[PDB]
């Protein structure tokens, strides 16, 4: 019942198990499986409408990209610049660079580097070819500069299916598609995003651990003005139960995605994403949409995510009103001690 | 230097000390004196402009009322209804009756009773004449229904002086004049008001203990939606240092006012008001003015009182946004734990 990602699937044509238990990292909390369903299955429509995650196995969303790999993409993607994140651990914490102004004691552990696709490939290879232990993770928004064969792939994505989704759920516009290409073992630690995400897996296998927005009190996000806004403060490999006691009560939903699977990551749901150990490189492309417009009159009882939005806005307005984000904390405490705690 | 109210003053004509040390209650914190100055003294103007308290000894503000007493007021004040607060302790905690909706576990210890001036006097007297231990405190806004001799007194207040003050400080309009008539030993426990107050003493002696708005963290006001909004949770006679640890650090300003003295109580300053033990009944009339309009662009550094206003507004908006004031607390805590504390 806490079966996490379940018994690994069998590759077609008796090519054996897709992955095994030992490619997954070990964590302190339990999880139950995300459902894997066909896009024709009305349970899947039901899950998406209710803003619960579902892995869809047959959308054909990025069918033309399943041939993508490093060689094919070097050949075809253009001479635009790609953002490449760097790290000396498997954990790639990310920084909002605009917020770094306001936190001096904030030297960064994952630096961005702009480079050309060929350079990233070279750099990956002189690491492999020399056995160094650094890690890279290309994360770049698909845009104008990409070459023609890639623009044809893109155009062959299943827009008929995803636009009907966008229409049915009343979401806003497609804000972007992020192209992600990681090394085996890379982790994107637990965070939430404020848009709806269809997360289309292309090459390799990723274990995705999701927590509902109602787990906010177990995951201890950073302050909103901090550069790690929206990321959990808890180190999942070494959790500090003294600072984060409710992380002892956290319960997640997990799954392992491979080529052709699309994971719906609903807005505000926490997600922790790991490229399987010793599984080769991973490729994914996501689809971010603004969420449906927020309705005319509030309907009680509020959803968890709207309480999350409320907290964010309190922190943001208070930061503006005090003229300094560093004063948010002291004031919030003055507000609650001996009054609300 | 912590001399509190100082060596008691001598009544003119060798009528002896106005009051003595033993008419004052004993409390845990230190205090320093509020200055007593003449309204001609430019230090007093300076204090008022800077929103610091000053006792003015010679304004003649309510000179025609110094003849007021129970007999004169029964004779002359009309047949309007007077609010009379009741209590079985010296401590008169007050309730905002509109806020009682939202706190069920809120039976009240000081009930209001409407009555005619003659009834209040009778009621005082059958207590005196029978030696019961209940306490009353008439607190009523001066208005239309008062009789002609009282309206003449009123008209003879020193409007020339107080309107020039109102003009010079850019305050808004006179919102009201509260008439207060207390029994000896009555206490109004520590609270703040959001208007500027000239507090004109008429009969008897009151010890006024003020704390600056920056003592908010030592005085632990009730939640804003509570019926005791703006009052301190701390019982000054039996202070709970485990719930209110910073009450151990509180420092106040004190003074003893008598007939003819006017105490400026600046907006947001905490005040605790006690009618001296065994000093007879007290009479006071206050003058409440809306504070100056809040300036176009905020000027950093903010004043303490503006941080207080900011806290109030957070509590109020959050109560509206959640649809229930009882959820304010839980959410504020969820917001700060493991994030800002
Ligand atoms: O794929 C990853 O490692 C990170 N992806 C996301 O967090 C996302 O798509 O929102
Ligand atoms: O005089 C009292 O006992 C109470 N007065 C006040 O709190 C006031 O004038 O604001
Ligand atoms: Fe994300
Ligand atoms: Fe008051």
């Amino acid at each position: 019942v806490a079966s996490g990602s379940g018994e690994p699937r069998e590759e077609a044509g008796a090519l054996g198990p897709a992955w095994d238990e030992s490619q997954l990292r070990s964590y302190s909390f339990p999880t139950r499986p995300i459902p894997r369903l066909s896009q024709s299955d009305p349970r899947a429509e039901e899950l998406i409408e209710n803003e619960e995650p579902v892995v869809l196995t047959d959308t054909n969303l990025v069918y033309p990209a399943l041939k993508w790999d490093l060689e094919y993409l070097q050949e075809n993607i253009g001479n635009g610049d790609f953002s490449v994140y760097s790290a000396s651990t498997h954990k790639f914490l990310y920084y909002d660079e605009k917020k770094m102004a306001n936190f001096q004691n904030f030297k960064p552990r994952s630096n961005r580097e702009e480079m050309k696709f060929h350079e990233f490939v070279e750099k990956l290879q002189d690491i492999q070819q020399r056995g160094g232990e650094e890690r890279l993770y290309l994360q770049q928004t698909l845009n104008d500069t990409v070459g023609r064969k890639i623009v044809m792939d893109f155009l062959g994505f299943n827009w008929n299916w995803i636009n009907k989704q966008q229409g049915k759920r009343g979401w806003g516009q497609l804000t972007s598609n992020l192209l992600l290409i990681g090394m085996e073992g890379n982790v994107t630690p637990a965070h939430y995003d404020e848009q709806q995400n269809f997360f289309a897996q292309i090459k390799g296998y990723k274990r995705c651990i999701l927590f509902p927005p109602d787990q906010f009190e177990c995951l201890y996000p950073y302050p909103v003005h901090h550069p790690c806004d929206r990321q959990s403060q808890v180190d999942f490999d070494n959790p500090d139960y003294e600072r984060f006691p409710n992380f002892q009560n956290v319960v997640g939903y997990e799954t392992v995605v491979g080529p052709g699977d699309v994971l719906y990551i609903p807005m505000y749901w926490w997600h922790h994403i790991e490229s399987l150990l010793n599984g080769g490189i991973t490729i994914t492309v996501n689809f971010w949409y603004k969420g449906a417009p927020t309705p005319k009159r509030i309907e009680y009882p509020l959803k968890a995510h709207q309480k999350v939005a409320i907290m964010r806005n309190i922190e943001k307005m208070l930061g503006e009103a005090l003229g300094n984000p560093q004063e948010v904390g002291p004031l919030l405490n003055t507000m609650i001690k001996g009054r609300y705690n």
